[PDB]
């Protein structure tokens, strides 16, 4: 029964511990052990994030949401994506209708930001 809670929600995207930064997509599964396990990457120099979480053994590579100044997945936006992110956490709502994939374990990375 040993190991950190959840949280962060509210704290900048610059404080989180999931925000890996600039990552390549081969370095995802390295990460990532437990079916379960996301971080959030950015694209190949576009201002563009990704979702990389490992659901049956296959680090899934999702773009981060953005619609108008919003990220939605599911259900409704949010201003922040680590707002979203809890409101996906706690309710294990699936990432799209076309994976089933769900949040549950954050890999931390520091909020050392690059």
């Amino acid at each position: 029964g040993s190991s950190g809670s959840s949280g962060e929600v509210q704290k900048p995207l610059h404080e989180q511990l999931w925000y890996h930064g600039a990552i390549p997509r081969a370095e995802v599964a390295e990460l990532l052990v437990h079916s379960g396990d996301f971080l959030v990457r950015e694209s190949q120099g576009k201002q563009e994030y990704v979702l990389s979480v490992l659901w049956d053994g296959l680090p899934r590579h999702f773009i981060i949401q953005s619609l108008d100044n919003l990220y939605r997945l599911e259900g409704e936006g949010f201003p922040s994506i680590p707002l979203l992110i809890d409101h996906l956490l706690s309710t294990q709502q699936p990432l799209t209708k076309k994976s089933g994939v769900v949040l549950h374990r954050a890999v931390p990375s520091g909020p050392s930001s690059g």
